[PDB]
């Protein structure tokens, strides 16, 4: 009943999240979560594009059934499903060879909008790169616990964090889950 | 003698089972048991077919000597060695884009019979896919403990579980062992 | 001095042994010792041949300097460096399909001799396959502890164990070390 | 403030160091630090060259911004960025086949100088091979803790250790960090 309903819901959120890591993170394998990172530019660009591409090809490859979500204040412009954002110092003259730098640390955010069916990164002044998108899905497992399937909206955030400017960029994927009743649920139930 | 006979028997069952995982599970490696899963359709189809194909090519690749078993009530029709079954909701209209669904949760089981020497999966309404088959083998190790080799029948069940409808499908292989005396065992024993 | 001399010697034996596993065991990686095994015939033949071939190509690929050893009662015939042995039941009619077998458990050992610069395995009656060879090397590290380098003879035994007849064949490599003074050691030592 | 400043600095040093391992060590993966080693000559030469080449291509592949450093007494001749050194016994006649050796254990160091924009190893008398180079970088993360970015000089030492003459050559990368104020730091800071 209820204690089970909660565990099933948490489990549903974790399983989807694990699925998202395998689908969107290039070269991801279980147990690699806090070491997973990019070390070269090619790796980073390959990781960034693979994630956007897997987002576009989702209906054709995923074992789940997800609906795209469009709109919202940040940072999806209208019509937008995926936001590929770039944060860097407004001014970042960095010259270790002469032991100097000149910096305006105000952070600028450039975001590219991608609507569900090119990028020039600023490495020396890059704070980070994020990929934001939402996916909706029905929680069918509920039927086993004799409950009406729920309506989930997963907010997915992939972060390529360069805040340490260490030559190592850890990559992570996190999800927030908004749960509500579906508009029209119908489960035939007599026999 | 006897305490050893039991441990040897358990060990025999576990070793065969581990062998089955390496032979029938595509991409399997030790220590991956409870994380092993499919995340895309291609992976899933590739996993399903590899298992059936390895079953067909068994006599030509295995380091063991297994005999195929035919018949039985469920779910082998007569003449059948391997049953590839599919379980899905009788009715499963699932539309997250419009927050609705319409479901008849009665489970339907479609099984394909494969006789020892094409598949269309229903992802949005798929409960699971199973592969059932039996293999017989002689337990020769018994000779070391000065015992007459036993006759084992291994019932193998491979499950691709989609009950969580999470986008992640864990894959597992389990075995049940039926043990009995062989019809005619002969071990020359004088010298 | 002496406590160090012993640890250095043990360490020398372990390092060489670890090196032997990487050189002679096909697909070997650290930490895989008690799970390392073959599951198909191709794997097994590929493992067996790779070991013999690496033995033949040793002078051209190893980071160490090993001398081959010839002779000895078992199982090197004279002129022999490597013995590839096969043990199987003198008689092993094994027919699980009809639940019978007929066995003469006397073990027969067929060994092929390979002299430092084809195989037909009996799977259903195979007890095991071994590869035996000896390598000599000088223990130079001794110089650090101000000692005269030692003369080591490593007896290497690789076993592909099928005694469980489980479809799984664990593969292992073990070494015995015979240590003695070298015939003529000379370490210039004035400055 | 200060407790954070220290942890951030230590973390900065560790992250850069981890980055160096992924960039310069051929085939490196996390968690492999004390087992990482070469077992054949090809592996060793491939490891040595990959490290030098990655040093030369650094500006084009790294996610960080490093400046090369030239000069210094040991072992960079002037104009030198990378020193590829070789240490071996002045005299090392090693003949295990006849159980003898003749050695002059005085160590000779041959170093090749590489200036930022062929090798013949002596395996039987090789003590080790080292690769020494320095890289400078600005510690930008400091801005988060409202501090002026620091000027770091990383001294990188890669060691291919053959002192055990065991056939196994462990490979490691270590760093020393020299920290000082930058010549001219400027961080605009009003708004």
């Amino acid at each position: 009943g209820s204690g089970l309903s909660n565990q099933l819901a948490v489990t549903f959120r974790e399983e989807n999240t694990i699925a998202f890591r395998h689908l969107f993170l290039l070269g991801y394998s279980d147990g690699a979560d806090d070491t997973f990172a990019a070390y070269t530019r090619e790796q980073l660009y390959q990781a960034i594009f693979h994630a956007v591409d897997q987002y576009l090809a989702l209906p054709d490859v995923s074992l789940g059934r997800y609906a795209y979500v469009r709109g919202g204040g940040d940072p999806w412009t209208n019509g937008s499903g995926l936001a590929l954002c770039q944060r860097y110092y407004h001014r970042g003259h960095v010259d270790p060879a002469n032991d100097t730098f000149d910096i305006d640390p105000m952070v600028v955010t450039d975001c590219i909008q991608v609507d569900p069916p090119n990028l020039t990164l600023k490495f020396h002044k890059l704070v980070n790169v994020t990929i934001h998108f939402r996916l909706k899905t029905i929680n069918l497992q509920s039927l086993i616990n004799n409950e009406i399937p729920d309506c989930y909206t997963f907010s997915v955030l992939i972060t390529f964090d360069n805040k340490a400017h260490s030559g190592r960029i850890p990559i992570s994927l996190e999800t927030q889950a908004h749960i509500q009743e579906c508009k029209h649920p119908s489960v035939f139930q007599h026999g």
